[PDB]
C-alpha cells in the first residue's frame, strides 16, 4: 500500500520510488516526509516551494495524480508526519539562533505586510513574510484545512458558491522587489498608485506560481499593458 | 466550515440544515455523524442503504456535491467522526445480544458467499452476507479508507487499482434466501446460479453509483431473462 512505488521525487527523477524507499534516505534530523501536489511533473518541478526545502537536503515527492492527494490526508502520518509544501509548513526550526534574528526582521516589515493587507484586502486571509521561500519575492500559501491548487483546479470545473480557501500571501525578505516596497511603504508610499498596481500585479504572479489561476485575467492583463508601457517614452 | 447550513437529511427534506443542528437531533445513544454521498437529490434519497440508519433514529445527510464530500473526508471529526456509510462503517455496537445470533447465521451463508466469490472473482475484495441492508437483495459497499463511488467518477472525468469493492447480500431476502437452497443443493455452478448473481451484482453496482464493465454481458443477461417468460 505505501510501498506502491508510483512516485516521482527531488532525490529521484525518471525512476519511480515508494514512500517507503523515500524514508530510508530520510537524515536523522529530518522529521517530517514533504510533498507536494500539482496538476503535472514540470508544473510542480519548479515551484518555488521547493527551493527551501532543497537547501535543507529534504527530499519531496511528486504527486501529480489526485488519487494520491486524498491518500495522504486520509493517513496524515508515517512515523513523521506527512504534509504539503503547499500549505503552512514550519521547517525544522533551522537553529533557535535564527528563530530570535527573525523576529527583529519581521518587526519592520509587518507596517509593509499590513499595507499589503490593504491594498489585497479580502483576497488573501493573511500577509506575511516567509523564510521558506527564496528564489521568488512572493507566493501563496494554502492554509492548513483548505484546498491545495491541484485540488481547487478539479472542484471548480464541478461547482462555481460553497466558498474556497483562506489564502495567505507570503513576501520573501530577501527579495529586492519585497526590499523596495518596504522603503517606498515606510517613507509614505503606502497608497501610491504605482505601489498598488504593482502589488496586485506582483499578487498575481504569485498565484501562477503557486498552481492557482486568476480571477478576471483581462483586469491582469492591463495591469501588464501598463507595465511594459512605462519604458515607451 | 461546520455551521454553513447547505444539506438536506433524512430527518430534514426540504428544509436545509447545519452540521451542528443535526449533532443537536442526534439521540444520546449515537456515537457516529452519519452521511451519504451520490449524484443528486433524487438519486441517494432511495438509496438501499438509509433503511438500517433510519430503524435505529439516525439521521444521515445527504452530499451531492463532491465539493462538500471532500470538507468532510479532510474533517473526519466533528466530536464524534463523520463517515460515509456508502463505504463500510460498523454500526454502533449493535448489542452483545446480535453478537451471537448472526455469528450463527453467517456460517449457516459460508457455503454461499463462498460459491458467490467463485462466480464474482476479482470484482470484488469479499462477498459478506450484511445486516445494514435492509429492503434489497445486494448491494455493493466502497472499503474504508478509500474513495466514495461518487468521487471516483468525478476524479475520471477529470493498472487503475480503483477501490476495494465488498458485495452485501441480506439473508433477509427471498431471493437470496433461494440462493442458499440450491448452493446447499450443489448449485455454486449451476447455470442459473450463475447468472443471477452477476445480474445481481451489476444491479448492485449501478444502484451503488458504479457503472458497468461490458454493459453487453448485463443486456444479454437482462434480455435471455426476460425471455424465460415466453418459453
Amino acid at each position: 500500500l505505501a510501498k506502491l512505488l508510483r512516485y516521482n521525487s527531488t532525490k529521484s527523477v525518471d525512476e519511480l520510488t515508494s514512500l517507503t524507499d523515500y524514508v530510508t534516505r530520510m537524515p536523522e534530523h529530518q522529521k517530517n516526509i514533504y510533498y507536494i501536489t500539482g496538476e503535472s511533473l514540470k508544473a510542480v518541478e519548479k515551484s518555488p516551494f521547493l527551493d527551501a526545502l532543497k537547501a535543507k537536503n529534504f527530499e519531496v515527492l511528486f504527486l501529480t495524480d489526485p488519487i494520491d492527494e486524498y491518500a495522504f490526508t486520509q493517513l496524515k502520518e508515517f512515523e513523521g508526519k506527512t504534509l504539503v509544501d503547499i500549505t503552512k509548513d514550519f521547517e525544522l526550526e533551522e537553529t533557535d539562533e535564527e528563530k530570535a534574528e527573525r523576529e527583529k526582521e519581521i518587526k519592520e516589515y509587518e507596517p509593509l505586510t499590513k499595507a499589503l493587507k490593504e491594498i489585497l484586502g479580502d483576497q488573501v486571509e493573511k500577509v506575511v513574510v516567509s523564510y521558506k521561500l527564496l528564489d521568488a519575492p512572493a507566493a501563496i500559501r494554502t492554509g492548513q484545512f483548505g484546498w491545495s491548487a491541484n485540488m481547487e483546479r478539479i472542484m471548480k470545473a464541478q461547482a462555481l458558491s460553497y466558498m474556497s480557501s483562506k489564502k495567505t500571501f507570503e513576501i520573501s525578505p530577501k527579495s529586492p522587489i519585497i526590499k523596495e516596497l518596504k522603503k517606498r511603504v515606510d517613507e509614505g508610499g503606502a497608497q501610491d498608485k504605482t505601489v498598488k498596481d504593482l502589488t496586485k500585479l506582483l499578487y498575481e504572479t504569485a498565484l501562477l506560481t503557486s498552481g492557482f489561476s486568476l480571477d478576471e485575467p483581462t483586469s491582469f492583463a492591463s495591469r501588464i499593458n501598463r507595465l511594459i508601457s512605462l519604458g515607451l517614452n
